[PDB]
Order: C-alpha cells, then structure tokens, then sequence
C-alpha cells in the first residue's frame, strides 16, 4: 500500500488557518500532500497576509496525479479565485469522474458550485456563504459541524478546520489512525 | 488609541498551525502584528513542511518595538531554535522589564525557561515538553488549555490555539472585541 496523496490548491486570498491546519494534520498521518499555487510557483498572500510559499504551481501538480483527495480552502476572495478557474473545474470534473473524494471549507464548497460538482449532495459551508451555494436549490444544506455525503466532505469555518482535517484523515487512512493523530494535538474533543 | 503591536518570531521547526492561527486571530482583531523571522529575511521551514515567508528579519523587527505583545509559538525544534537565540533572550528579558505581554504555546514556554523568563509564574505546556519545562522546579504546572499568570501567558497544543490567540485578544483588546471575532470562527466553545 503505497501512501496517499493530497492537493491543496492555494489561491491569493484563501484563508490561511484553513489552508495550513488541513495540510499539516494530513501530513502527520502520512499522507504527501502537495500545496499547489492556483496562480502559479510564487509566494501566495493568504486573506489576513500570511504568506506561504507554495509546494509547486497547480499547472505542475496537476500532471502529477491523480490524488485521493483535492482540498479546497475556504477565504471568500481565494474561493472567488478558485471558482473562476479552468484548470480547477478540470482537476474537480476528473476526481468526481473517478470516484475520488473532495474536501472544501467555509467558503470553499461555492467553487462545487461554480463548477457543477456534486450536485444533490448534502453540503455545510461557513453561515455567510449558504445563500451563494444555495442559489438555484443544486445541495441540501447543513448545519453540522462537518457534512459528508459519499465522496463530497464539506465543513464551516477556521473553528470546523481541525474536524474538517481529522474528517479527511478517517476517510483516508481509517479511523484508528485519525485517532492517533489527534491525540497530540490537544483538542477538547 | 494607537493600534496594539504583536512581534511573532518564527524559527525553523516551528508549529505552523501555531504560528498561523494566532497571527490570523490578532489581525482579525486589529492588532498590527510583524512576524519575524529569527534567521533572517528567507522563508522558513516549518515543522510540517509549509513555508512561511515572514514579514521581516528578528534584527530588523527587534529595532520597531516595543510590542504589546512577544508570542512563542511551539513546535519542538522551532522552541529549541528560540531557546538556543541571544537576540530572543534579549526581547524577552526587555518585555518582561517594561511589564508587557509574553505569550507561548505547546513548546514555546520552554523558551522562557532557558532566557529566566517569569519565574514563580503558574504555567501550561504540550503534556510533552513539561518534564522540560518544570526542570528546576521554576514555574508551577498547570493543565489548563490556556494559563495566564498576570503577563505570563501559556497555553498547549495546535488543539488550543484558537483559545490562546482570542486570550492574546481579551488581554490587549479586551472580552468585547474577543468575543466578536470569536464569533465568526465557528469554534465549537
């Protein structure tokens, strides 16, 4: 069993706790996680101006999967970039085609939208980001926490990141590692 | 009433969800914060691999002070990095003269230790670093999520981030303004 793969798209503007709690908790349960540079190879100035260098540009990345997840954070003005975005609806059009999971945050799953990805799902998305995702009745939405519908996993906010990371884990690599991994990390649940 | 300052310094091996909840939350909450790099200008390689790229240098950052607040964040060899700095020695030793704020998270506290830093304090660390920590018996342990013992303030784990960075919050900004940017986070309590 070879570990599993994870892309994480990262677009100017995306929330940055949204962006480095999923790759760092993915990568304390094995999984090569790729942070891919929707724009290109250059530094990326998230919504509150951390800037994180990214692994590779998305256009590089892109060549090298498939992967057995594609993460999507949240941040409205970085979900706004990946909505726009042709080679995103690519990568989401062929993971849904092979069956593989996607994973969004807060305003991330309105990219779902934009690019007619899991329609009849059930899906969360941060409070202020429902009536964007809602607009034309394509999901049933939710309130919990984290929302997962088969291979569509969806969750709300900065707060969620850290479920929404142990979620993806558990889809992944199975629930006694997702248990390991929590541990260290001090959660009050 | 000027804007607060905080001074984040960031070391090779430091947690980066440690570095980054809390410099996010503080923006969130007005405060101008610099994150500083304790090598220099370059990016840094946090402990998960995500790099940073920090706003300034430690050397430049430490000539703009004071700072309302100096943040620790963990990570085992980001806190040995800090442990092991004369210029993070002097910073701390200079805020704790002036009565201001020092804020450390998992093994960040661990820093204060080998700079002197607070002693008799009641203090929190990762469950990990505190036979570290309380070597001497110079602080008194504590297991709460976040411990503050007047400007001494400590706290766990990734896990408690949230919880320590909105403590940096109420203690400079006050409970209102904690309770206002805690609100669209969606944390769970």
């Amino acid at each position: 069993m070879a570990s599993k793969r994870a892309l994480v798209i990262l677009a100017k503007g995306a929330e940055e706790m949204e962006t480095v709690i999923p790759v760092d908790v993915m990568r304390r349960a094995g999984i090569k996680v790729t942070v891919a540079g929707l724009a290109g190879k250059d530094p990326v100035q998230c919504s509150r101006d951390v800037v994180i260098c990214p692994d590779a540009s998305l256009e590089d990345a892109k060549k090298e999967g498939p992967y057995d997840v594609v993460v999507l954070p949240g941040g409205n003005l970085g979900a706004q970039n990946l909505s726009e975005s042709a080679a995103v609806k690519e990568i989401l059009k062929e993971q849904e085609n092979r069956k593989g999971l996607i994973a969004a945050i807060c305003a991330g799953p309105t990219a779902l939208l934009a690019h007619e990805i899991g329609f009849g799902s059930k899906v969360t998305t941060h409070p202020l980001a429902k009536d964007k995702m809602m607009n034309g009745g394509h999901y049933t939405y939710s309130e919990n926490r984290v929302e997962k519908d088969g291979l569509i996993l969806t969750s709300r906010g900065p707060g969620t990141s850290f479920e929404f990371a142990l979620a993806i884990v558990e889809a992944l690599n199975g629930k006694e590692v997702a248990a390991q991994v929590k541990a260290p990390l001090v959660l009050k649940d």
